[PDB]
Parts: structure tokens; sequence; C-alpha cells
């Protein structure tokens, strides 16, 4: 006893069991299938007036496969409009955020099964999906950068990058064996998912992993996009990241949930070897109704390596 659903670009179908299970107390797969249907409709027009026809019985299992037929022959109609004039969907772009969204949240809950092994706080970030977002639009992005998320977890938000810019690599890194593991689940089941919707995605890497290694020093030296949720790492750690920045390029960029340097800066003669004299430190925006896990209207930063400051102090002492 199943239900499956077409892909849309004749990938292998996806199968569901009956009863169709539970994941947490806030989703299931009868959503699953609902919602996954819908952004198929958003990603072909001619399946959306096909589709016209939609509240549904999620316990009634014939309610449930009339939908899923209905949208399976729909998909037959589709590809043998396909062999006519009309011209096949625009395939590899890159996912809207409405439909990234949904993705990862597929991805997530058929690879963690068992989200009791993850533990009381938040250490991992799992709802930073719309935090990363708004990171996205402010901080640009070219096929010139190389970004890497320090502590990558279970490598949602590795995932969530590579899928919207198109950096030449992304990478992820991770010590802890258990979500290492899990990140191996997750980088095969985001592939397949990305596949069966016809979408594309840019190169990324996830690694096992130590980023204070000395293999990742020049790593880190090189990389020019760097986001880094350190937020619970306490003062040793941040100190030896310190200097790993320290031989960063020059226009380089790191984003974090904690400041390495001062926001109010002024270079006088006793802070000459701070890290503040070679970066920009700006506090960005927010997003309306995010709370830390101190109940707290949330805050975070963007360093930008820029060495002039110190060049002109160097001047303003010729003077
Ligand atoms: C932060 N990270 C998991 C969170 C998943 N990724 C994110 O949240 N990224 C992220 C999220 C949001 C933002 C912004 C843009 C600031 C909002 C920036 C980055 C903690 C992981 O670090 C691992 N970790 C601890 N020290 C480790 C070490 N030295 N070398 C390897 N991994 C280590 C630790 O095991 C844990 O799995």
């Amino acid at each position: 006893l199943e239900l499956r659903l077409k892909s849309p670009v004749g990938a292998e179908p996806a199968v569901y069991p009956w009863p169709l299970p539970v994941y947490d107390k806030h989703h299931d797969a009868a959503h699953e299938i609902i919602e996954t249907i819908r952004w198929v409709c958003e990603e072909i027009p001619d399946l959306k007036l096909a589709m016209e026809n939609y509240d549904y019985d999620t316990k009634s299992f014939e309610s449930m496969q009339r939908l899923c037929d209905k949208y399976n022959r729909a998909i037959d109609s589709i590809h043998q409009l396909w062999k006519g004039t009309t011209q096949p969907m625009k395939l590899n772009t890159r996912p809207s955020t409405g439909l990234l969204r949904h993705i990862l949240q597929q991805v997530y809950n058929h690879s963690v099964t068992d989200p009791e092994k993850l533990n009381s706080p938040e250490v991992y970030g799992e709802t930073s999906f719309d935090l990363v977002a708004q990171m996205i639009d402010e901080i640009k992005m070219t096929d010139d950068d190389l970004f890497v998320d320090l502590g990558s977890g279970v490598g949602q938000v590795v995932l969530q990058v590579a899928a919207a810019t198109n950096c030449k690599h992304h990478y992820g890194v991770e010590k802890a064996d258990i979500p290492a593991k899990y990140a191996e689940t997750m980088d095969r089941e985001f592939r397949k998912w990305m596949k069966w919707y016809g979408k594309k995605h840019a190169e990324y890497t996830l690694e096992r992993g130590d980023f204070l290694s000395e293999e990742w020093r020049e790593r880190i030296a090189n990389t020019s996009v760097i986001f880094v949720n350190n937020f619970a790492f306490g003062p040793e750690v941040d100190h030896q990241l310190k200097e790993r920045f320290a031989n960063m390029k020059e226009g380089g960029r790191i984003v974090s949930s904690k400041p390495f340097a001062p926001l109010n800066f002024r270079i006088n003669s006793r802070n000459l070897s701070d890290i503040g004299t070679i970066m920009r430190v700006v506090e960005l925006s927010p997003l309306k109704g995010s709370v830390s896990w101190t109940g707290k209207p949330v805050s975070y930063y963007l360093h930008t390596i820029d060495r002039t400051i110190l060049e002109n102090y160097f001047s303003s002492l010729k003077n």
C-alpha cells in the first residue's frame, strides 16, 4: 500500500508508505505531499491550469490517492505537451527562496530521523533559514568568491548558500562525529531532491575536520566569504580565529553572531596589534520577530578586510 509522486522531469518517482509518517509535532508526510504538488505547479504554469481544482482529508487514503492520481496524470499530460512544438521547462535554473525552503525542510526530515540525538539550547541553528536568506541578499557574491561555513553541523547552511549563489566553491567543515555522519545523508538527499525538481546548484563539499588545524590556516587565508555562528564558542576559540583572519586577502568578508573587533574603534598607539586595525565592522539589521536563545532580539556583524585603515594612520603620524 502506497502513494507515489511523479517527478516533473522524469526522475525516479517519490514513494511514500501508508499510513504516512509523522516527523515532529509540526510536520508530517501528508503535508509534505500537498506542498510538493503546489511548488511543482509554481514551476510549471500549464500544470497550474490543469490542476486548478483543490482542503483534503489527509487521513483518508482515497482522498489522498485521488490528489496523487490527478497530479500524476496531469504530469503525463504535460510531458506529452513537450513532445509537441511547446518548449520544455527552463531546466537548470536555481530554485526560488520559497521552493528552497520547502526542499531543505524535505531533505532534513528525510535525513534526521532521530532529532533527539542532537543534544536544550540552540547550537546547530535549526530555523536560521530566513536569517541566512537575508544575509544572502546583503552580502553580494560572484563566481570569483569562495565560501566557508565554519562548524557546518548537519550541513544545511552550506546547501542553502550553494543553491542560492554562484561562488566557484562552497565548503563546510565539522569536527563532531554524529553531525558529520548526518551530513553525509543530508548531502545525498539534497542531490536526489534537486534532480527530482530539475533544479541546479553550485559546487559544494561537506568535509570532516578541525578549522583550528594546520591545513585550515591557509585555507582560511584564501577564503573570501566566511560564515561563522560563533555565539557559543567562548573567548579562547575567538582569539585563535582572529589570528587566522589576519592572513586574509583584501576585500575578504566575515559574517558572525558575535563581533571579532569593536564597533567604536579608533586606532591609537596602545592598540597597534589589534585586528581592529585591518577591518571595517558594521552591525546588520536583524529580522523583525526573530529572537536569540536569551529570548533577545538578535544582532549580526559584517567584517571587511580593509588595510587602508592602517595606511591612513601611518600618515596621520607623518603630519
Ligand atoms: C555553528 N555550528 C553549527 C551551525 C550550523 N551552521 C550555521 O549555523 N552557520 C551559520 C548560521 C548563521 C550565520 C549568520 C549569517 C551569522 C546568521 C552564520 C553561520 C556549530 C558546529 O561547530 C562544530 N564545531 C565547533 N568547533 C569546531 C571546530 N573547531 N572545528 C570544526 N567544527 C567545530 C560543532 O561540533 C557544531 O556542530
